[PDB]
DNA sequence: GCCAGGCTGG
DNA sequence: GCCAGGCTGGTTATG
């Protein structure tokens, strides 16, 4: 890599009249977030200027978005978009959830010391301040980044009794005894919790999901969905939550964006297998109906290609 | 989950 | 009939 070189192409697109967008976008969304890092470093050595004020001058709209998020560091960005999705008198549950939901002990260790560094405050009391109710617990247990890890041994006596023990509280049962669904789908391995949700069909005339629909409602089922999706497979439920922000009319562009940016590094090749073979047609083609210009370039890059 | 009703398959 | 799935609504499950 030359970070300087990049670093040097980038001052002279933006100080170009009418800013070169094109030479930003081909340089950043092609390189990887430890090579934007160092051509951050270059900028500010070069310019004296922080390179992500100097593009907040000079990009606006989506595309402005993009490229700002992507100079964020994995955990930065998630710190931030944390912080976003819990701003002001309201809550974006649904960013907050797709979050906490999706991330990896490692990923929500990680999380947890940035936000408290960059803000001042622990996640966990920020969520505590915006949420309520089993929303709240369940959102603060998953925040922690404490789920067991995978075993080397498969504990099928235990998949089973968990598998009852969902039944029993939720669909068997008048209500919901919540706190148990929250245990367990917090507290167990994935691997194991996904034989969990299959054994649960044996008992159930319902599946994981549709027991979760029938049994709460609001940003609670909203939540459990979007988690047991994660643990079931969690590049299709990437797929699935890009064609939910694109299938209808105009774009949730701020999960678009959130989910390009976030995964293009860590496993956007699955997100995109998973999303040809079920939609029929390539990630690449959504992206390119829904958006436009210098914002579609970016996101085709992040992409990576068709099919 | 319960009690039913009609429906589509093999 | 039997086997496997679905969808409705009424009287509704440690209720
Ligand atoms: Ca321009
Ligand atoms: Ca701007
Ligand atoms: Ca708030
Ligand atoms: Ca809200
Ligand atoms: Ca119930
Ligand atoms: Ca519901
Ligand atoms: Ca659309
Ligand atoms: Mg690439």
């Amino acid at each position: 890599s030359d970070a300087e070189r990049d670093a040097l192409n980038i001052e002279t697109a933006i100080k170009t009249k009418g800013v070169d967008e094109v030479t930003i976008v081909n340089i950043l969304t092609n390189r990887s977030n430890a090579q934007r890092q160092d051509i951050a470093f270059a900028y500010q050595r070069r310019t004296k200027k922080e390179l992500a004020s100097a593009l907040k001058s000079a990009l606006s709209g989506h595309l402005e978005t993009v490229i700002l998020g992507l100079l964020k560091t994995p955990a930065q960005y998630d710190a931030s978009e944390l912080k976003a999705s819990m701003k002001g008198l309201g809550t974006d549950e649904d960013s907050l959830i797709e979050i906490i939901c999706s991330r990896t002990n490692q990923e929500l260790q990680e999380i947890n010391r940035v936000y408290k560094e960059m803000y001042k405050t622990d996640l966990e009391k920020d969520i505590i301040s915006d949420t309520s109710g089993d929303f709240r617990k369940l959102m603060v247990a998953l925040a922690k980044g404490r789920r067991a890890e995978d075993g080397s041994v498969i504990d099928y006596e235990l998949i089973d009794q968990d598998a009852r023990d969902l039944y029993d509280a939720g669909v068997k049962r008048k209500g919901t005894d919540v706190p148990k669904w929250i245990s367990i789908m917090t507290e167990r391995s994935v691997p194991h919790l996904q034989k969990v949700f299959d054994r649960y069909k044996s008992y159930s005339p319902y599946d994981m999901l549709e027991s979760i629909r029938k049994e709460v409602k609001g940003d609670l089922e909203n939540a459990f969905l979007n988690l047991v999706q994660c643990i079931q497979n969690k590049p299709l439920y990437f797929a699935d939550r890009l064609y939910d922000s694109m299938k209808g009319k105009g774009t949730r562009d701020k999960v678009l964006i959130r989910i390009m940016a976030s995964r293009s590094e860590v496993d956007m090749l699955k997100i995109r297998s998973e999303f040809k073979r079920k939609y029929g047609k390539s990630l690449y083609y959504y992206i390119q109906q829904d958006t436009k210009g210098d914002y579609q370039k970016a996101l085709l890059y992040l992409c990576g290609g068709d099919d």
